[PDB]
C-alpha cells in the first residue's frame, strides 16, 4: 500500500513506542500521558493497560503469550505485564540509567538499550544474570529488534547509525541505511528486513537482508517519529510522536 490509514487512538500525547501482537491488537506507549493503551484490530474503544508505578514510558513489546513488556523512563527499570492475571513484575536488570527500547525473543530472552549508559543489555526469562552486548561505542542508543535467529539491531542515535550483531558474532557490522538522521525506532520481520524510524527525516526506511539499498516507505506528513512495529504480514506500524497519532501501513 502507498496509503497509511490513522489508527482510532484517542487523546495521546507525544507517543513514542510500538509493538504488535499476534491476533493484530496494537499496544502504543502514550508517553505524555504516562500510560500503555492498546487497541484491538476493528475496534473503536481504546483499553488503557494495567501497568502500575510507571514514571514515562519509553517503550514496549509484546511477546507470544501476550506479555506487554515496558521501559520505565524515571524508575529505570524494566517492567512485564503477564495477561490473565495482570500480575506486574520487575526484570532484575541492575544499573540501568534510561530503558529506553525493548525487545524479546523467541526464547523469551529480554533486551534493552540502556540510552544513559550507551550499552544494550540482555536477560534470560527468570534470570538474575545480564549480559552486556559486544556492540561498542554507542552514543544514546534509542530502539532495539531481534530476530528468529537472535540477530540483534540497536539504532545507535548518537551516532547516526543502525548496527548489527548475528548471534554469537565477536563484531557489530553497520548496516547500509543512508542518509540517516536520528534514527530511533527499529523492528525486524520473520524474513530480517530491518525497519528503521530515521526520525531526523521524518520517514520510515527499510532494508531486506542483502540488500545495499534502501526503500523509504510512504508515510505520509510523520512529524518526529518514533516506534515502529511490524505484523505477521508485514504491515507496518510507526507512532508518528509529533502528531499525537499512530499510523499503520499495509505492505
Amino acid at each position: 500500500s502507498n496509503t497509511q490509514t490513522v489508527l482510532p487512538f484517542t487523546g495521546l500525547n507525544t507517543p513514542n513506542g510500538v509493538a504488535v501482537d499476534s491476533a493484530g491488537t496494537v499496544y502504543v506507549t502514550d508517553h505524555g500521558n504516562n500510560r500503555v493503551v492498546k487497541l484491538a484490530a476493528g475496534s473503536n474503544t481504546q483499553t488503557v493497560l494495567p501497568f502500575t508505578g510507571l514514571n514515562t514510558p519509553n517503550g514496549v513489546a509484546v511477546d507470544s503469550a501476550g506479555t506487554v513488556y515496558v521501559t520505565d523512563h524515571g524508575n529505570n527499570r524494566v517492567v512485564k505485564l503477564a495477561a490473565g492475571s495482570n500480575t506486574q513484575t520487575v526484570l532484575p536488570f541492575t544499573g540501568l540509567n534510561t530503558p529506553n527500547g525493548v525487545a524479546v525473543d523467541s526464547a523469551g530472552t529480554v533486551y534493552v538499550t540502556d540510552h544513559g549508559n550507551n550499552r544494550v543489555v540482555k536477560l534470560a526469562a527468570g534470570s538474575n544474570t545480564q549480559t552486556v552486548l559486544p556492540f561498542t561505542g554507542l552514543n544514546t542508543p534509542n530502539g532495539v529488534a531481534v530476530d528468529s535467529a537472535g540477530t540483534v539491531y540497536v539504532t545507535d542515535h548518537g551516532n547516526n547509525r543502525v548496527v548489527k550483531l548475528a548471534a554469537g558474532s565477536n563484531t557489530q557490522t553497520v548496516l547500509p541505511f543512508t542518509g540517516l538522521n536520528t534514527p530511533n525506532g527499529v523492528a525486524v520481520d520473520s524474513a530480517g528486513t530491518v525497519y528503521v524510524t530515521d526520525h531526523g527525516n521524518n520517514r520510515v526506511v527499510k532494508l531486506a537482508a542483502g540488500s545495499n539499498t534502501q526503500t523509504v516507505l510512504p508515510f505520509t506528513g510523520l512529524n518526529t517519529p518514533n516506534g515502529v512495529a511490524v505484523d505477521s504480514a508485514g504491515t507496518v506500524y510507526v507512532t508518528d510522536h509529533g502528531n499525537n497519532r499512530v499510523v499503520k501501513l499495509a505492505a
